[PDB]
């Protein structure tokens, strides 16, 4: 209880202090799911623990060009023991089991023990390679061959794994209505903290009945709506606005149990108003009241309590019963158009009647019609709702990508949302992690705590630690926000109770980030007193302290749950001399190599925009690979850990265009005055065949990021926000604003063109391939246009300044040219590409001028 409180960032006593039945019932119900997960873990013993927690990834497929990629048809592996620094480099056949590495390494140690009492652990990662499967089948070995990198293994004794297993097990063991013809009416009585009130009923975006306006001024007025209690839907929204805007508040007609509310209800209104409003009201806003204890604007309203027995919404059996009581020239081309429309598009009364009349044709011929079919009714009639609900169970499961649309603002109904999550159960954990950022923000829109989405997100987080660690930080970053403090807190409590063993891993992360927050605050104060040379020494002395060293070393990274952050390389650790003073942390490598694991800590700066942009870059790279196009994208890890605080993954051996132009140390740059610095920089670290691979990796990565920055609208591009890795790969950094909210044209510079053409101006064939590559990448992105719109629609409740209303997503439709045909959309892209080429030297000047006005 006390251990959970400190970890989640909210006291468990705070939930009991609220005295709310919804909060108490959710905590009770989720405890049953948490305790059942504990009981399933104690049943499993020995090797079965690793087979569930960290299973070895394997594929039975065959690899292309296997003979040339292998060292004489054999794998070369580097292996060392837990306490021994001596690495053993030897050849192992790919067809043999991982036990062959175990026996060949112990024999080398015996010359200068049984192989069965040893397990293979991936270098600097909580990943394991074991089983009666060939070595070529394993994913870590497979990736090593493709990326050319040599596989590094650490032999961990079975007794040490047993010691790790038993210690966790001790902590796990320690857990021991429709008949009512009367119209709907509410009484407006008093506005407490006021410095007329408009009322209206909504069901997503749709207006259920005509809006009601109160007399201009204490009110004591009966506001009667043009709808009956029988016709009211389950997830009906009652919106209020005081105005000229003063205060707005939203409330639910039916509670979490499904009962029609009766009696006096106090509603704490909000001060901030959005730019876009529907009928002078905000139906897009949350139904949660202002948590400010007697300080914010309060609106007192009285629900009809004159009823003898409290009436609930009809149960599932009663809904289908009414649907059966109702039941017992076709225009296909015009229906096909409506069905093919994007999620942002609105439907007309005449269009809605067409889908409703052709509901049987929609059910039998087009399963993709359901999102449009659910919006074909106004939900202001019980007959229309019951018939639609009956068609919902007999409807086949939609693909997970199309299912995500049924979770936005347009679909508030419980049964509709229960179907959507059911379709998302079909996808794997790897697929779920891609859309995990969007699903967490849907919980903010969710009116009640106990929903199908919260139950499913917890079920997957408990079964998989990679999903679990990510969900933990997604909720903990907004746990201090009063608007979602109660909602995000109970989900965090439910996960920690069901994963007592993972709490130790999460505790080390919370403790490490707290020291980072302290170190960031110390430099902010010492900035006006100490110099740059003295300030760097002050940071090194602070990190060398026993309190800082023990807290930041030997723990799993919050960005990547596998990667282990070892001892900190104090000498390479630095900080930026900017207002927010971000920290740069470099971790020491192990006995094998290796590329030093880097992590950037940023405090005071919002990283929610960076998280969304890199998630889109990951999705773009995934959709391109499905078409058979690997553009060698580098969408690095970014995770918001707290309020205006987060972490950034460092891409090893990479420098900005500005750093490449301002030659580091003493390199042969005289070309002269470091002319065409990008090509000369790549020539220094890549020679012969490797240089050709570096040019190829540059032209593919440049093409991908040029299309990505044009589509997403990533503006303010210069020499400091574009980085180049030593392997050739080009990538964008520091994503401040999105969707042209910094409109944004296609950007291309001569520095890139010089690399693609390999220095020769008459090498048009290479640039022609790059131009067609940009054109190809843009057309693949157009096919999945509806998916990109869906993902941005679910992020409207996140609280981003650039993304507030549906009008902000309109930029994405224009950039992808979804309104134009495939022919005119490419012609629009080509026009912008040719404009970027004609302004390539102008872009080169503006970026070089930016490099000049520094220090
Ligand atoms: C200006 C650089 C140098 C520096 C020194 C100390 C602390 C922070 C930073 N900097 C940054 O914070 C820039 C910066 N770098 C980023 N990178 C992520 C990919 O690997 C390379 C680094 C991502 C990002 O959003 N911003």
């Amino acid at each position: 209880d006390s251990k959970i409180g400190v970890l989640i960032g909210k006291g468990l006593h705070e939930f009991d202090a609220l005295k709310d039945p919804e909060v108490n019932e959710f905590r009770r119900k989720m405890r049953k799911f948490s305790e059942a997960k504990i009981q399933s873990l104690v049943g499993l013993s020995w090797i079965d623990w690793l087979k569930h927690t960290y299973p070895p990834e394997h594929e039975p497929s065959v690899l292309e060009n296997l003979e040339d990629k292998l060292y004489g048809g054999k794998l070369v592996v580097a292996v060392h023991f837990e306490n021994s620094q001596d690495v053993f480099s030897f050849q192992v056949s790919p067809n043999l089991n991982p036990i062959k590495i175990n026996e060949l390494a112990i024999q080398k140690r015996l010359t200068i023990a049984s192989p069965c009492d040893y397990v293979l652990q991936v270098s600097g990662r909580v990943e394991y390679v074991f089983g009666d499967h060939p070595l070529i089948q394993f994913q870590y070995i497979r990736n090593c061959v493709m990326n050319r990198t040599l596989p590094h293994f650490i032999l961990v004794e079975c007794c040490k794994i047993k010691k790790m297993y038993e210690q966790e097990m001790i902590a796990i063991e320690a857990a021991i209505i429709w008949d009512n013809n009367n119209p709907f009416q509410i009484t407006l009585v008093k506005g407490n903290k006021l410095n007329h009130v408009r009322a209206g009923l909504f069901h997503g975006t749709e207006l259920l009945c005509k809006t009601v306006v109160s007399s201009e001024i204490i009110w004591n007025e009966q506001l009667e709506f043009d709808i009956n209690i029988c016709d009211l839907p389950r997830m009906a929204r009652l919106c209020f606005a005081v105005y000229y805007p003063v205060a707005w508040v939203n409330t639910m007609v039916f509670d979490f149990k499904g009962q029609l509310r009766s009696g006096d209800v106090i509603l704490h209104s909000w001060s901030s108003f959005p730019d876009e409003l529907e009928e002078m009201l905000n139906p897009m806003g949350t139904v949660q009241t202002n948590p400010y204890a007697e300080n914010a604007t309060a609106l007192h309203i009285t629900f009809p309590e004159n009823k003898k027995q409290p009436c609930y919404y009809p149960p599932f059996d009663k809904i289908i019963e009414k649907a059966a009581e109702l039941a017992s020239k076709k225009f296909l081309a015009v229906l096909k158009e409506i069905l093919d429309r994007d999620p942002l598009s609105q439907l007309c009364e005449n269009e809605m009647d067409l889908i409703w009349t052709l509901r049987q044709d929609c059910r039998e011929n087009f399963p993709q019609s359901l999102p449009k079919l659910l919006l074909s009714i106004k939900w202001n009639k019980l007959e229309d709702v019951a018939q639609l609900q009956a068609l919902l169970q007999i409807w086949p499961k939609l693909p997970p990508r199309e299912a995500l649309e049924l979770l936005d603002f347009n679909y508030p109904d419980q049964y509709v949302r229960e179907y959507a999550v059911g379709c998302l159960r079909q996808m794997s954990d790897e697929e779920l992690s891609q859309y995990l950022l969007q699903l967490v923000q849907v919980l903010k829109y969710e009116p009640f705590l106990d929903c199908a989405l919260s139950r499913f997100l917890l079920e997957r987080a408990l079964d998989n630690r990679r999903i679990g660690q990510f969900l933990f930080w997604h909720l903990r970053s907004e746990v201090h926000t009063p608007a979602v403090s109660v909602q995000f807190g109970v989900i965090l409590e439910a996960y920690c109770r069901g994963s007592v063993g993972h709490m130790k891993v999460l505790s080390k992360q919370v403790e490490a980030l707290n020291k980072l927050k302290t170190l960031n605050s110390l430099i902010k104060l010492n900035a006006v007193k100490l110099s740059r040379a003295k300030g760097k020494e002050a940071m090194h002395t602070c990190l060398k302290q026993s309190a800082y060293r023990e807290a930041l070393s030997d723990l799993q990274s919050p960005l990547n749950p596998c990667v282990i952050l070892s001892e900190l390389y104090v000498e390479k650790c630095k900080y930026m001399d900017s207002k927010m003073k971000p920290l740069w942390l470099v971790y020491s490598s192990r006995a094998f190599g290796e590329d030093s694991v880097g992590v950037i800590f940023k405090n005071g700066d919002d990283l929610r925009q960076d998280m969304l942009t890199l998630q889109m870059l990951r999705l773009m790279d995934l959709l391109w690979k499905e078409a058979g196009l690997d553009l060698r994208m580098l969408p690095y890890g970014c995770l918001a850990t707290g309020d205006r605080s987060g972490l950034i993954e460092v891409v090893s051996t990479s420098e900005t265009i500005a750093d490449i132009q301002l030659n580091s140390s003493n390199v042969a740059a005289t070309a002269a005055f470091n002319k065409d610095a990008l090509l000369n920089w790549l020539k220094e670290y890549n020679s012969g065949d490797d240089l050709d691979r570096a040019i190829e990796e540059f032209t593919l990565s440049c093409a991908g990021y040029c299309v990505a920055s044009y589509v997403l609208g990533i503006g303010d591009r210069h020499s400091d926000n574009i980085m180049v890795k030593k392997t050739g790969q080009l990538f964008h950094i520091d994503f401040g604003h999105i969707l042209g909210n910094f409109r944004v044209p296609f950007i291309l510079t001569y520095d890139f063109i010089h690399v693609i053409q390999q220095g020769k101006t008459g090498n048009t064939e290479k640039f022609g391939r790059f131009r067609q590559c940009c054109e190809d990448a843009y057309l693949i992105l157009r096919r999945h246009g509806n998916l990109f719109i869906t993902l941005f629609a679910l992020m409207l409740t996140a609280g981003l300044p650039e993304l507030t209303s549906v009008k902000d997503i309109q930029y994405l439709k224009d950039s992808l040219a979804l309104g134009k045909s495939e022919e005119e959309a490419l012609k629009q892209f080509k026009q912008k590409f040719d404009e970027a080429l004609r302004e390539s030297w102008t872009t080169k000047v503006n970026w070089m001028a930016h490099t000049v006005r520094k220090d």
